This record gives structure tokens, sequence and C-alpha cells, in this order.
């Protein structure tokens, strides 16, 4: 069988190869689809050489024929092709996204030497939902960041992208604290997303895990009997608790545009903690009679979230952490997809969620990549033969029609603890085992160290890079604006300083970013000051500092984001831009940013 990622579901051999040569035309002889058309024209490009485009002649041999018919959706779904490798290379599919599907086995295939052995399969995923999800809260992910993984999940065949992250809020401006997104962001990645055959699905935690938004709240918090608020939670006892979660809702669903609605619901309440909450216990047994409780209201909350977004044409989904067994009353929705990824205790069991007959998706534990923290063990998993019939507690037997696939899954944790780029390479293999794990071909090799040689010969998708890391040549700059430069002042500070000949020592760092170290005074260019959100310094008005230079402090490492003129400095953890404060000229981080010149001095 070739050696592609994911491999193949089958695979038929014949004798001889396809080659690639100058003549080689792309061909698209089913239906008219302005998308299939424009993915066609980049793939055209990806290959060595010069294919044209048609769709007007018959296809010839050594030509790579991308045949969309609609009527092969029954056999081969939304998501499949069939691929015929002979003197021409020819991709049968349904839709724009088998097409595209095809055309990155394709593109694998030919890869090393334009040439491929002969053969043909049938290629179809074994499960529906092929996820990664980045958890982008207090923190900020750029979206250049987002758009070089939406392309290498696509050239993986992954298709879900779990985005929980904060939107700038008019409905409630009190909520709008740093990180968020703006709009406008948020539509850049929805337009990614359908360029790149991805679904997202979006998130606000809720009804615990809110503290970046019941901050300025607390009318909205949790009490216990000892009349003591949770921030992080909020009291689903008040019926302006649901009116305050669904409008939040309904302002992200608008501008995500997404088909599904992740609420999470992980980590609200235990059943030890029922003593200290009886408030919740009365709600519950006014509404559910005597054997109910705050898990039976919990669980009504949910399914009125259900409902709402339902009303839209919308789906839900939740982590499933929270169905312990002690909702006695209300059973969750069964329309509600469940992503499993913690077990113990009295948790509901991946066989039992099975057997109610809801969307269940493997989002194990063991498939997190947490700043700071626990790492997918890619090799383990590999030589331990992981599918998503294994879920954290339980192998599953056999597999259901409901097990809707698997995702990795990235935190923030501990935020300072590793920059965004570190994470992008740490992410490399987990994302190639995730996509072949949930495809479902055959292992390529029986251990690990194949499979590793093989996604690193294939590399990134084609046209990842989005940004140049290093457009500084390494030396000593001058940072000016106007008749300004940047400079140390008091107190460790840094400043835009009138008519000052201030320099700095600019170096790349491994992970895409600058140290940037005064020759006046040897110490580093950091962010130390203002609030702290999970280790890092997310406050906007943060004051820039200078510090000792040190290897591990990720604070220390500066972005250099380019124009003709003039460049800006955001810092690698914040994601905030320097900028001059207008009272004193302080270097402080912000939304906005300083331009600032390079002048090598
Ligand atoms: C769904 C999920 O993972 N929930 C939490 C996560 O919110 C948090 O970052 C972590 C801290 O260790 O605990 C759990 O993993
Ligand atoms: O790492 C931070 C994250 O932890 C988890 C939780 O479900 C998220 O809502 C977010 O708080």
């Amino acid at each position: 069988p070739p050696e592609v990622l994911p491999t193949l579901r089958e695979w038929q051999g014949g004798q001889g190869e396809f080659t690639l040569t100058d003549r080689a035309g792309i061909v698209l002889d089913g239906v008219r689809d302005s998308r299939t058309a424009a993915d066609a024209r980049r793939f055209a490009g990806e290959l060595n050489g010069k294919a044209s485009v048609s769709q007007g002649r018959a296809a010839r041999p050594g030509d790579i024929v991308l045949r969309q018919d609609p009527a092969q959706k029954g056999l081969l779904g939304a998501e499949g092709y069939r691929l015929t490798v002979g003197t021409r290379i020819t991709v049968t599919a349904a839709t724009s996204t088998g097409v595209f599907y095809g055309t990155r086995t394709v593109l694998q295939l030919l890869n090393d030497d334009g040439r491929a052995a002969r053969g043909s399969a049938t290629d179809v995923p074994a499960y529906r939902e092929r996820g990664v999800g980045v958890c982008a809260c207090y923190i900020n992910i750029s979206t250049q960041w987002f758009e070089r993984l939406m392309k290498d999940m696509a050239s993986q065949k992954l298709n879900q992208l779990w985005i929980e992250a904060k939107v700038k809020s008019d409905t409630d401006p009190a909520s709008a604290f740093w990180g968020y997104y703006t709009k406008p962001q948020v539509r850049t990645l929805v337009a990614m997303a359908r360029k790149y055959h991805i679904e997202l699905v979006p998130e606000i935690n809720s009804p615990g895990h809110m503290d970046t938004y019941l901050e300025n709240h607390p009318e909205l918090q949790l009490k216990d009997r000892d009349g003591v608020a949770s921030p992080p939670r909020l009291d689903i006892s008040r019926p302006e608790a649901l009116a305050y979660y669904t409008s939040m809702v309904d302002e992200a669903l608008k501008v995500w545009d997404s088909r599904y609605w992740h609420m999470g619901a992980d980590e609200y309440m235990i059943g030890s903690s029922y003593p200290d909450y009886p408030q919740l216990q009365a709600a519950a047994r006014a509404k559910f009679g005597a054997s109910a409780t705050p898990d039976d209201l919990f669980t009504d909350f949910i399914n009125q979230v259900n409902a709402h977004v339902k009303a839209d044409g919308r789906s839900l989904r939740i982590w499933n952490d929270g169905l312990a067994g002690k909702n006695a009353v209300v059973p969750l929705d069964r329309d509600i997809t469940v992503e499993h990824w913690l077990s113990g205790g009295s948790i509901q069991q991946p066989s039992s969620l099975l057997a109610e007959g809801r969307p269940v998706m493997n989002s194990a534990y063991s498939l997190y990549l947490v700043r700071g923290g626990f790492t997918m063990q890619t090799q383990k998993l590999y030589e331990s033969d992981w599918t998503p019939l294994r879920f954290e507690g339980q192998t599953l037997t056999q597999g259901a029609a409901n097990l809707t696939g698997a995702k990795i899954s990235l935190w923030p944790d501990s935020a300072a603890a590793e920059t965004e780029n570190e994470v992008e390479t740490k992410v490399f293999m987990p994302l190639r085992f995730v996509a072949q794990a949930t495809w479902g071909g055959p292992k390529p090799s029986p251990t690990y160290a194949g499979f590793e040689a093989l996604a690193r010969k294939i590399g990134h998708a084609p046209g990842w890079e989005n940004t140049d890391r290093t457009p500084l040549a390494d030396g000593t700059y001058r940072l000016t604006t106007g008749a300004k430069a940047l400079a140390p002042t008091a107190d460790a500070g840094v400043s835009l300083v009138k008519n000052s000949a201030a320099s700095w020592a600019l170096t790349a760092t491994a992970d895409g970013y600058y140290t940037v170290r005064s020759t006046e005074s040897g110490q580093c260019l950091d962010a130390v000051r203002g609030k702290k959100y999970l280790g890092a310094p997310l406050e906007v008005g943060a004051e820039l500092s200078l510090a000792n230079c040190s290897t591990t402090a990720r604070t220390q490492r500066w972005q250099l984001d380019t124009g003709a003129g003039a460049l800006t400095l955001r810092n690698a953890i914040s994601q905030l831009h320097l900028t001059e404060r207008a009272s004193d000229g302080a270097a402080v981080q912000t939304t906005g940013a300083t331009r600032l010149t390079a002048r090598a001095a």
C-alpha cells in the first residue's frame, strides 16, 4: 500500500507507475463547481511544473482527473473519494470536499519523485468527526497561527476545529477584557474554515468556568450555604442566569455562524458538595420533585440551552464529566453530543452514553496538550494501538453508529510556560496521529518510528507558512517613530524618548520570535507587570520593562510584525503590541501598536 497519511482504507495494487510530466493537466470532468475549480487551481500550482486546469476537454493519459459526480453521494458520502492511479490519476467524489481530500492524497503520492505505483482505493473516513480543539481563553491565539493549523488539518483530512474563545461583546461590554477576538477576526476565521473544508465548533463555557464573564457580574454568581460566592459558577437557579448565558451564546453564534454550539458544562458540581448548596436543592425539588438534585437542575439548564439553539437550527454539544448518574429525574436531551474526556467516580461510562443513542465523541485527556503540563504521548498511543474505541476508563469491544470520532485538544493552563509557536511544533505528530486514527485505514508500520518518519517527510500542508518569522537580520538597530526612539527609562522601564540615540540587539529565537536587548544596559525587553491570568501578563496598559536575559522567560520573546516602512513588536505570550503611552511616552502593551522603523546601527 502507498505511504500516505492518513493511510488509504484499502488498496488494490497494479503494475506500472504513473509519472507526472510537464504535459500533465488537471481535468475537471464532472459538474461545474466554483469552489472545486479554485481549489484545483491551487492544487495545480502545488505540483512540480506547470499544469493547466480545464473543464472542457476529455482526460488523457498523464492527466490528473478530478471528477465531481453528485450521484456518487450515497457511495462516497460527503467526504469520500475513489482514487485510481493508472496511466492517468482519477479522483471521483460526490462533493468539493471529497475532491479536495483526494487531491491531498495525490500530492503525497507525487511528493518524493513525481511517480506513484499503480492501483486503486475507495477512501471514505471511518469516523465523521475528526478534530483538533484549541482553547483560546485568557490568552489570545493569533489568527495567522489558526490559519496555519487549518491548512495542516485540511492536508490530513481533519474536518472539525473546536475553539473556546471570547468574542468582544456588544451585548455585554463589561465582559470585553483581554484576551478576546473582535467580530471581524471571528469572521476571518469563519472564512478560513470554509475555504479549508473545516467545521468550526465554538464554545463559551457555562455554567462553570465563567470567570472570564462573571467578574463584573457578582449578582449572577452561585453562593453556598455559608453565603460564599463561587466566582466561576453561574447561579442556574436564577432565571436571569439562563437569559444572560443565552444572550452571549446568541451573540457568538451570529458571528461564528456554525451549525454546532459547545456550551462546555465541565467542572460545575459533584454530589459530595450537595449539603453546601441547599438552594440549588430547593430549586430542583420545586421543579422536579422529592428525588431531584442539583445535577437535575444542571441537566435541565443544558436542555434549555439545547431548545434555545435548536430554535435557530443549531445543535448542542457538552463535555461528559457532569454526567455522573446523579440526575435522578432529568435526562440529558438525546440530540446533545457528549465529548468524553474524563473517567472516574460515578462518571457515566462511554458504553452507557452510547447505549443512550446520543452522539459521543472521544476527546480523551490522553489526547491533550497542556502548556506547562501534560503532553500527549503519540508514540505510546501508536504502540498500544489506540483507536476511538479506547476512551479514558473503558475500551469498547466494538464500534457504534453514534461514536462520532475523536479530537486532540490544546489547553493554555500555564500560559506563559510555552509560546504558541512552541505548541505548533509539539502538535505536529499528535495531529497526524488523530487524523490517522479517525480516518481509519491500516497502520503503515508496526511501530511508531516508520509513522513518524513518513509524517516528517511529507511535512506541513502546501501553503502552510503565511508569515516571515525572520524579517530582520540579527544585529543592532535603532527603533524609531518620528523624532522618538525606543530607549531605557526610569525604574527598569522603556519609553519612546525624543531625540534618543538608544539601540537594541535583535536576535531571532528558534521558535520564530526575537530577543530585544538594550545595548545600554544589556537587559532584555520583557512583560512582567500588570494583572496575570494563568501566569501570563494579559493586562492592556501594562508597562514593558527590562530584565536579565533568560532562555526560559517566554515573555522576553517578541514577534516582528512587518510593514513596508515600519514594524510592530508583539509579545509572544500576551499577544499585545508595544504602544506609546501618551502622558509619559512609556512603552506599554495594547491591542493597538506604535509603528517603529528599524535602522541598522
Ligand atoms: C474539559 C477540561 O479539560 N476541563 C478542565 C480544564 O478546564 C482545566 O484547564 C484543567 C486544569 O487541570 O482541568 C480540566 O482538564
